[PDB]
DNA sequence: GGGTATTCGCCGCGTACCTCTCCTAGCCCGCAAGTATCCTATTCCTTGCAGCGGT
């Protein structure tokens, strides 16, 4: 398994994408229709920046993942994903959340 | 969502020794060597100007 797939919880295929520069990743994404870690193809992040010229910030590469990673709080996240695996659901989420949380702490 | 099947990709496949060969490709710029050419002489001829005896 891929150590940073699984700590930034994304599909080995989308980091595999942005950190060969052919696609964006939003960073903090927020006060817009962004989520925190949506990617987005060039001409996707284009059309965006062009309805949405405003601060929200989608970088491409490995600085983007070096911030994203640099911009999470592991404790936290850690009392966030016991509480939700505390149930819904024990069939494979429960291995999947066992296996992050592990790494987390 | 969720239990399941199917696919993809990574990991692995004996020890010790002896003999031999071969080990980047391509451009480029100074440079040695070798050469064809150009200026350098000699002999003949017919002019153009300065001295010069002569009166």
């Amino acid at each position: 398994p891929s150590r940073i797939g699984l700590l930034l919880d994304m599909p080995l295929r989308d980091i595999e994408r942005v950190l060969y520069f052919e696609s964006y990743v939003v960073i903090e994404g927020g006060m817009t229709n962004l989520e925190r870690q949506q990617i987005l193809t060039e001409e996707q992040y284009l059309d965006a920046l062009e309805e949405f010229g405003d601060e929200f910030d989608a970088k491409m590469g490995a600085e983007a993942i070096q911030a994203l990673l640099k911009s999470m709080d592991l404790e936290q996240e850690c009392e966030q994903l016991r509480e939700e695996l505390n149930e819904t659901n024990s069939e494979t989420k429960r291995k999947k959340l066992t296996k992050r949380i592990k790494l987390l702490e």
